Parts: structure tokens; C-alpha cells; sequence
């Protein structure tokens, strides 16, 4: 019903040692060796601390896992050690747990961040340019090891803007992409879920992440934030389609046999397509241009097999400022 455009062999050529996390052995290190200083988030299965790897005395964070579903701790560490090395993928310190109650912890690699809603609005064009570029590298990245993140968001992208650095964060909906798997439509954050997942289409790959990282630029370029803000995830997929249009909507569905369900007929009506230039305004028109537009709309489609690939994204003219700046630099 759906394979990949890209990357749909990667986990067959990688061996079954790389996607079989059901039977990996996590060897864990030493609880009492990491101090906990200070809380810095939480999370619905989580909570996370700044810490201090005592024999070194150096800054680290710390995420407490709260489920015990154990084979889903299992798959986030076995995706984390896979992605080792990958370009802006949060570096994995060491996993350990608590001896009487066996309550795992993940150890990462501290990132000054900025909050985004502070963050976002200084930015510059470059900026954004920039920052979704390095964003597109991890992304490319594990999707060319098999993995999809399926919670690309800006909560998930921490910054240090003075470092210029960008680090993916938070693989704890991350699953492998095998070719033909229904996979579970309840992931990701609302806002930022695709249309396969508010469809119950459960065949999706890694252009999932693609349609998160335009909902994020979306909101950055046009400084909207959420840029599709719907009170349920049914509403979310009105507020889609106030966007794109429900014409473009029941193409879609026609060619992907999705049948929608009876609930969405008396909350969805004929909308057209409003065109991206009627989200330009004058407080965020410092980051708009025709390569960005043309970029968004190929993030923003209803069927996932339109959207750029993370490779093709980073061809985009809108990057090629980014990717000169670079080459200059070298
Ligand atoms: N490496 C890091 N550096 C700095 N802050 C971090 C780091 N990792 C996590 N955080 C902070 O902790 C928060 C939650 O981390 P996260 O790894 O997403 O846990 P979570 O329970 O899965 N959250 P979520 O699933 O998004 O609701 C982030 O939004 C950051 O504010
Ligand atoms: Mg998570």
C-alpha cells in the first residue's frame, strides 16, 4: 500500500544486529557515578535533569524513563547507539538505572538552549536558512540509517545560538522503517502531525518528518505559532485543510483508498486553497522570499510521496546561501 521513495532498503542491507532492539543487551553503567543538579523539563513517559558525570565533573542531562513498556527503552537506545557519530544527533553518554527499582535513565550530552519562542523571533533570514539546513543533516541522516524520528518538532531541536549549534533531541518515538509495516498513527505531537497519521493511514516512512519540519518552518517564516492550531486532532486536519484545500484533500484519499471517517462530515466543509503570500504580513516579512515559499510548499502536501526527500531539501535554492557561506569558509 506504501514503500519509501528513498532509504526502503536500508534495514534489510544493515543486518537484523542493527534493527532487532527486542534483543538487545543495554549494559548498563554506574547510577551513583551521575549526580542530578537541577530540573530542565519533563515529559509525558519522562523527566529530565542537568547532572553532573561526578568522575569527570562535567555537565550532562539525564532523562528518567517513567514507562516500563521495556522493549520501547530497548528501541531508543538501540536507535540513539546506532546513530552515534551522525551529523547533530544528541550524543548518547551512557545509560544507566536505579538497582532496586530498575528504573532506566538515558545520559546525553548538554546543550545550552534558548527556548524557541524566545529564540525563533530573533532570528534572521540566514538564520533560518541555516538552522533548518543543519536540522535537514540530522534528519537525512538517520533516514539514511533506516530510522524515523516521528516527533520532529521545536521542542526536540535544542540551539545554542551563540555556539551556532543544532542537536535533535528525544528518540523516544523513534522506530525503524521496514518496508509494508503498519506502524501506530499515535505519534507525534498534534500540531505537527502529519495528514497520513490524522487519517488513520498507518503505511507511512520517513517523509513523516518532512511534513513536521515544513509545520515548524511554517511557523518560523510566517512567525505563527502553532501554524495549524487545532483544538483535537480531528480540528487538526480542518485546519490543514483550510490551508491546502479539501480538493487536494480527496485526491489524496482517492488515490491512497483512505476512507474518512464519518465523524469529519459534519466538521469539514469545501474549503480552497489559500495561497501562501495571504500568511505574509509585515512583522514577518523579514523572512520571506520566493525560495522559501516554493521550499514550504514542497515540505506541506497532503501526500506524503510529494514531499522533498531530506536530500532533495538540502538542494533547494533556498539553502544556497547556507551552502556558498560554507564553502567560503572552507
Ligand atoms: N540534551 C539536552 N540539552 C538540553 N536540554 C535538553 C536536552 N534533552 C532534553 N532537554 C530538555 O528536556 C525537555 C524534554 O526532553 P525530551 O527528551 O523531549 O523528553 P520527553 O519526555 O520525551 N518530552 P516529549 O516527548 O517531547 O513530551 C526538552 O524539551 C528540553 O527542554
Ligand atoms: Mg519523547
Amino acid at each position: 500500500r506504501s514503500v519509501a521513495r528513498v532509504y526502503a532498503n536500508v534495514n534489510e542491507k544493515l543486518g537484523r544486529s542493527w534493527w532487532d532492539y527486542d534483543n538487545l543487551v543495554v549494559q548498563w553503567g554506574v547510577q551513583d557515578n551521575y549526580e542530578i543538579v537541577r530540573k530542565v523539563g519533563r515529559g509525558k513517559y519522562s523527566e529530565v535533569f542537568e547532572s553532573i558525570h561526578l568522575p569527570t565533573d562535567s555537565k550532562c542531562i539525564v532523562k528518567v524513563l517513567k514507562p516500563v513498556k521495556k522493549k520501547k527503552i530497548k528501541r531508543e537506545i538501540k536507535i540513539l547507539q546506532n546513530l552515534a557519530g551522525g551529523p547533530n544527533v544528541v550524543g548518547l553518554l551512557d545509560v544507566v538505572r536505579d538497582s532496586q527499582s530498575k528504573t532506566p535513565s538515558i545520559v546525553t550530552e548538554y546543550v545550552n538552549n534558548t527556548e524557541f519562542k524566545t529564540l525563533y523571533p530573533k532570528f534572521s533570514d540566514f538564520d533560518v536558512r541555516y538552522y533548518i539546513f543543519e536540522l535537514l543533516k540530522a534528519l537525512d541522516f538517520c533516514h539514511s540509517k533506516g530510522i524515523m524520528h516521528r516527533d520532529v518538532k521545536p521542542h526536540n531541536v535544542m540551539i545554542d545560538h551563540e555556539k551556532r549549534t543544532l542537536r535533535l533531541i528525544d528518540w523516544g518515538l523513534a522506530e525503524f522503517y521496514h518496508p509494508g509495516t503498519e506502524y501506530n498513527v499515535r505519534v507525534a505531537s498534534r500540531y505537527f502531525k502529519g495528514p497520513e497519521l490524522l487519517v488513520d493511514f498507518q503505511e507511512y516512512d520517513y517523509s513523516l518528518d518532512m511534513w513536521s519540519l515544513g509545520c515548524m518552518f511554517a511557523s518560523m517564516i510566517f512567525r505563527k505559532e502553532p501554524f495549524f492550531h487545532g483544538h483535537d486532532n480531528a480540528d487538526q486536519l480542518v485546519k490543514i485543510a483550510k490551508v491546502l484545500g479539501t480538493d487536494e484533500l480527496y485526491t489524496y484519499l482517492e488515490r491512497y483508498d483512505i476512507d474518512l471517517d464519518a465523524q469529519f462530515d459534519d466538521i469539514l466543509g469545501r474549503y480552497p486553497r489559500k495561497p501562501w503570500s495571504r500568511f505574509v504580513s509585515s512583522e514577518n516579512q523579514r523572512y520571506i522570499s520566493s525560495e522559501a515559499i516554493d521550499f514550504l510548499d514542497k515540505l506541506l502536501r497532503y501526500d506524503h510521496q510529494e514531499r522533498l526527500t531530506a536530500e532533495e531539501a538540502k538542494e533547494h535554492p533556498y539553502f544556497e546561501p547556507v551552502r556558498q557561506a560554507a564553502a567560503q569558509a572552507s
